[PDB]
């Protein structure tokens, strides 16, 4: 479901497609079932602990089926373009505060009401724990952005393998757990490439359409860049480039189609949207219950906010609406000081600080294959 056109639109760019809905991934699946089923997954784990940047050698003792799925999942696609990918780095970190937000907040939070991501982060056993597991995405996004993502010496690379492996695991353990598989409607199996594709218009899509509503300056080649960062990533990730937009209006029309009308409210997601606004309101960040309520309302609009459960305060929002561009122009360069209420001061300052808290210099734990 969700997908009904054809990939003339994407980066593979092919007249024929097969539905997103129905395709995982061929090469990863069988490796990680059997790595997991001959109970290699302690040991691997401790190996792949040692591999954290992406020019170094795989670390020996890897079994031979996971060393070749690795040693070619690591390789960029031909159409990677370096200074196009420094170029959406220096981008993402010019932009820092407000990338950060909207993964942080406005994909974080959006993720709760994409009912199989909550139930598969759920349901999930052996992975991380529930306070890693909730800002995987955002963290990840996050990554996504740093200016040596796609160096030698960064780690996007091993970020993504490991992420693609853990993926691939999932999808051989979650259909054990009974409780994911009684609430699963019809999908025998987990984490679908149209489903990776939803998360990415999360992230992405929503990331951009955000940043220009708002007033940020992003010309046009930054725009470019900043997708082809994402197409990369997607890549990297396992999407097959048949599913991946090749360009922003393919990128747009599709998060129409595809997200949009798989946003809906479950209890798995209640659960997790209590565990994420519990741990921000914990991050000493000044970012409280209301002011994040407030803002992650104005950012990911009313009608998702309600799915979420956020409570609708009037007053706060629209102090946010009426002043946020001014205060977004006004950190672009564009407008002299702006008199603007105080309280978006001071909203400014606990974004930033989240950012700094939850992703610049948050937790990272290592990637681990689930037990
Ligand atoms: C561009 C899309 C996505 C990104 C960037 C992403 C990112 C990640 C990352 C970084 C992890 C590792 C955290 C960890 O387990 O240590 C992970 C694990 C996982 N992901 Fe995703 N993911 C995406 C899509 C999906 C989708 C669509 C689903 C489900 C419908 C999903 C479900 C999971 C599950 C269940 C785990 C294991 C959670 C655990 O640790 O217990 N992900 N993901």
């Amino acid at each position: 479901p969700l997908w009904t056109w054809s990939p003339s639109a994407s980066v593979a760019g092919t007249g024929v497609g097969v539905d997103p809905e129905y395709v995982w991934d061929e090469e990863a699946d069988p490796v990680l079932a059997a790595v997991i089923d001959r109970g290699e997954v302690p040991a691997v784990n401790a190996l792949l602990k040692q591999w954290t940047r992406n020019d170094q050698a795989l670390p020996g003792g890897l079994p031979g089926d996971l060393r070749e799925f690795m040693e070619h999942a690591r390789r960029m696609p031909s159409w990677a373009d370096k200074a196009a990918l420094d170029r959406g780095a220096q981008f993402s970190k010019t932009k820092g505060i407000y990338v950060g937000a909207l993964y942080g907040l406005g994909s974080g939070l959006m993720s709760t009401a994409i009912p199989r991501e909550s139930r598969a982060v759920y349901y999930s056993k052996g992975g991380a724990d529930m306070k890693d597991r909730i800002a995987k995405t955002a963290r990840l996004g996050y990554d996504i952005g740093d200016l040596d993502a796609y160096l030698p010496h960064g780690s996007m690379i091993v970020t993504a393998v490991k992420t693609r492996m853990v993926h691939a695991a999932v999808r051989h353990l979650l259909p054990q757990s009974p409780a994911w598989s009684q609430t699963s409607g019809g999908q025998k199996i987990p984490i679908s490439q149209a489903d990776i594709m939803v998360t990415w218009h999360s992230l992405a899509t929503f990331v951009m359409r955000k940043m220009k509503q708002w007033g940020v300056r992003v010309n046009t080649a930054d725009a470019e860049a900043y997708l082809h960062v994402w197409q990369v990533s997607a890549h990297m990730l396992g999407v097959s480039d048949e599913y991946i937009p090749a360009t922003w209006d393919a990128a747009n029309a599709q998060s129409k189609q595809v997200l949009d009308p798989i946003l809906a409210h479950t209890p798995e997601g209640e659960a997790l949207t209590e565990v994420l606004l519990g741990i921000v309101a914990e991050l000493d960040a000044g970012l409280t219950r209301p002011l994040i309520g407030a803002f992650s309302r104005y950012t990911l609009g009313g009608e998702v906010g309600d799915m979420i459960g956020l409570a609708k305060q009037p007053v706060l929002e629209r102090l946010i609406a009426t002043a946020w561009p001014l205060l977004v122009a006004f950190r672009e360069g564009l407008i002299p000081l702006p008199a603007v209420p105080a309280v978006l001061w001071t909203l400014e300052e606990a974004l930033r600080k989240f950012v700094l808290l939850f992703l610049s210099e948050g937790r990272r734990i290592a990637i681990d294959i689930p037990d």
